[PDB]
């Protein structure tokens, strides 16, 4: 199965679990404070399908969960974030933990060095689609409008 349990701390310093997602659909996706192009594509079109839910963006969950815990804190996701929707949680936690949902998610991460410190972590792009009661679906489709998005994750509500 894909998703299990985990506890991690948003943007804000505010806890967020499997169980506090459960009730609304939630797009998970992964990603890190040092991605340039791949992550900031799918926070904008991501941004874009919140955008598009109009006055239910509070209705689904949105979460982009690190997967560099060494470098991603609550303060640099927030720096992250800024330019993105309001709605977007960007996850940090230990890095044992973050190696759970790695492992429970299927998640590929793996390090790849350039020099001088600075490394990239090559990984998952697709986002995920979980249902209201927090059980997976699919990858969620963004080859589309974010209009089209929407009014598919709609039918989850």
């Amino acid at each position: 199965a894909i998703g299990g349990p985990f506890q991690l701390t948003d943007q804000n310093g505010k806890a967020v679990t499997d169980k506090s997602l459960k009730g609304k659909p939630t797009l998970i996706f992964f990603g890190y404070t040092h991605c340039p192009d791949v992550c900031p594509t799918s926070l904008f079109e991501i941004s874009e399908v919140l955008r598009a839910m109009g006055k239910d963006a509070d209705k689904v969950n949105a979460i982009f969960i690190s997967v560099d815990p060494e470098r991603d804190t609550p303060a640099t996701m927030k720096n992250y974030l800024s330019s993105f929707d309001p709605h977007l949680e960007g996850l940090s936690g230990d890095p044992a933990e973050i190696a759970k949902v790695i492992t429970s998610y299927r998640v590929y991460a793996k390090k790849v060095p350039t020099k001088d410190g600075d490394y990239t972590m090559d990984h998952t792009a697709l986002i995920y689609l979980m249902d209201r009661d927090g059980r997976f679906v699919s990858p969620f489709n963004l080859k589309r409008t974010p209009e089209e998005a929407a009014a598919d994750l709609k039918r989850y509500l």
